């Protein structure tokens, strides 16, 4: 585990995980960019999440909605009226600053040409309920998963990835029948909690907090936050709320014909009825929604934070090692040529990297950087699990003349630091064993 | 292949590929949303692209920059100026600027203005030094990236084509001033070749080499790959050659580095975006080759191409999306013959999981009524195989034999041929046909 927030910010910048967006012109404070190593880890996390909640389940439909949100969507969801914070200057009278990113479509800044950069992914889901329903012919006890970008017009962007203006989320909207709501809520909480550990976070660092009714927003019958023990303090990773029929409620047509339980605004615009019908009979009703929502960047940081570890070495000095779960490492194997000038060597290495990539266990990388020592260092810092290295013996140029050593390479374990030399054909099975899911 | 643009728009909406963003409130014309089936295909394409240009190569670094762009980036890249033009049509004296913009935090002050990037490339350019430092890369190398971009279109025409929000797959290949012309043709063959591997016919592809009149000033050459869509040729990808303009326009110590393209005096940049050590110690700004594709366009191209209407032996027709298997939103559909039977449904579900485990792509358990409707629904969304489970599969054959236990019928999308095989063979059957 890592001890300081800056150790991370430093590594992140130093090894190419994260960079201050627009750095060369002073930065656009509050927005960051993901480097070579960052994109990989980030994507690996998003994928593992998608595989788990969509592919592996049989009640989940996927989605990808746009960032440009029509003014109305955000009126009827309440944001226009409440997504704000209390602000002032130096002392003027106090007033709420609505934190949404607004931008005007086309020609003129007229009130009717205003649109928003969605501040959360969920509304995209809600407005498409009927749509999704029609096209898939889904029955109840079902949700819609989605990953995407969101923009919060924060006032003061604090410590790193935490208080940012642009970021990404992984949200699910699980539609449920009014009666069964309380069950599904605890079901999802165990599930998400469980997932995070499988990804590599320790139970000791996870904290399932249940919000007291003072904190619960009006339509939220209950909600639990999963916090992670970061170096600088506990920060929220994911939130599993229970929103009754508020969301579907606020956007649907024929509001008073469908017995809506949460208080909604009169909707004089919606063209479709977002409700479900046929509880064996013919009743229309608005489903209740359970909603797990995680923040991609937070997750990426949690993983780094957890993995980060400093080890003392027998000679006296230390080393930084990202102990990331293998399947999630930005790089799985690094193939390194002992000498940089030799062509039969580089050409072999490259031929080998490809053979390994073909196993389909994750990114294999051909490394041509000078100094076999620097390489090992660079890799432990970015958490890659294995390093295979190629030398003259591997080729067949043994100074003694035998070829008993042709096609064998040394593979160095990231964690144990143990190096063993094995023949290539065994190397495959070795890797399957250790890298498969 | 498909004959009309509306046939597609219709299928896309009908089967859950694409929907009009904000439809229930009148739509936010010009922006669309990707449904269950759409997200899948879209992602499948992005991935195949990433695997190819990053994993399979040894000179590529990946990236993911933010949409919120600082005002300055877009000043020095030229964009800001292309639209600082009072056009008086008498209608009022406007600025017909093509970028969405917005202001950061507290006030609408000029120093607090920001933009929603209109292209992904600038994110790459500004980080050149950064990426360089952290990776210790040598020349003959690029940076790949996928992301969102926003064009403040005035009139959103025909579907996916003239839209305000969309995504791109761009690469910035940094090259030494001398070798530029070579790399340019290299990339063109490569991209061209890729597109066909994805399933597009050579007959429908059109490599247009822009004549000196079209080329923006700093562009020493450029080729557009057009696709023959039902409504006409529309641009899929563009491989330009931008010399040292981009890196040039953003770097510090401009006149110390012999920049060849005309750039603006840059009084703000804090880093020097150049390369040094041509064996010696000379500094210079690399030339850039740039393949840039539009995700949505690609998705449409694939759909357009795959779309086909067939006349069947009984007399009726059918719509079949002939998508390349590895790209299909769904690889296998496991379907139960009767919906009420527990031994059947329970069997089928257990089977779908066994198949998903093969790691060949999404397998889906289908519980929709009517075995006929299912087959139809699937050919329409282009899923390659359909396995079906019945009473024989379980072991309740009305003839009394058990020779047919643990076997299922699998219907080929294309040939429509159905063969009944045992489950264990089924695996090998699928690997054969579905692997990359």
């Amino acid at each position: 585990a890592a001890s300081s927030l800056d150790e991370l910010v430093a590594l992140c910048k130093r090894r190419g995980f994260i960079f201050q967006s627009s750095e060369i012109y002073g930065g656009l404070q509050g927005v960051y960019d993901y480097g070579p190593l960052g994109v990989e880890l980030k994507n690996n996390l998003k994928q593992a999440w998608w595989r788990r909640n969509v592919y592996e389940r049989d009640d989940m439909e996927g989605l990808d909605a746009s960032v440009l949100t029509h003014r109305l969507v955000l009126h009827y969801s309440g944001h226009e009226a409440t997504f704000a914070d209390p602000m002032v200057d130096n002392w003027t009278p106090p007033r709420y600053f609505n934190m949404m990113f607004q931008d005007l479509r086309g020609p003129r800044g007229g009130r009717g040409l205003l649109a928003y950069l969605r501040p959360e992914t969920a509304q995209g889901i809600f407005v498409n309920f009927k749509n999704v329903l029609d096209a898939t012919s889904r029955k109840l006890g079902f949700g819609i998963a989605q990953i995407g970008k969101a923009f919060r017009n924060e006032i003061t962007p604090r410590n790193f990835i935490f208080r940012v203006r642009e970021f990404e989320q992984m949200e699910i909207e699980y539609f449920v029948r009014p009666g069964e709501d309380e069950y599904w809520h605890r079901y999802w909480v165990e599930e998400r909690l469980k997932w995070w550990q499988e990804m590599g976070l320790s139970r000791e660092n996870l904290v399932p907090y249940q919000q007291p009714p003072e904190s619960s927003a009006h339509y939220a019958k209950a909600t639990v936050d999963i916090l992670y023990r970061f170096p600088h303090g506990s920060l929220e990773l994911e939130g599993i709320a229970q929103r009754t029929d508020f969301d579907l409620g606020s956007h649907t047509k024929d509001q008073e014909a469908l017995g809506i339980t949460a208080r909604v605004l009169r909707n004089e615009h919606s063209t479709q009825r977002l409700a479900y019908r046929d509880p064996e009979t013919g009743k229309w009703f608005v489903p209740y929604v359970i909603e797990p929502s995680a923040g991609v960047d937070r997750g990426v940081l949690a993983l780094l934070a957890e993995a980060f570890t400093r080890e003392e070495l027998p000679n006296g000095e230390e080393r930084i090692v990202l102990k990331l779960k293998p399947q999630l490492a930005p790089i799985k194997v690094a193939v390194i040529p002992l000498v940089k000038n030799r062509p039969e060597i580089t050409e072999y290495a490259k031929r080998l990297k490809a053979r390994l990539l073909a196993l389909g266990l994750g990114r294999v990388l051909y490394e041509d950087t000078g100094n076999i020592g620097k390489a090992y260092r660079r890799h432990d810092e970015v958490g890659t699990p294995f390093a295979v290295t190629v030398d003259y013996d591997t080729i067949g140029q043994s100074k003694d003349g035998t070829t008993r050593l042709k096609d064998t390479v040394t593979v160095r374990d990231r964690d144990t630091m143990e190096q063993i030399r094995l023949h290539v054909d065994e190397l495959e099975g070795f890797l399957r064993e250790r890298l498969r899911w």
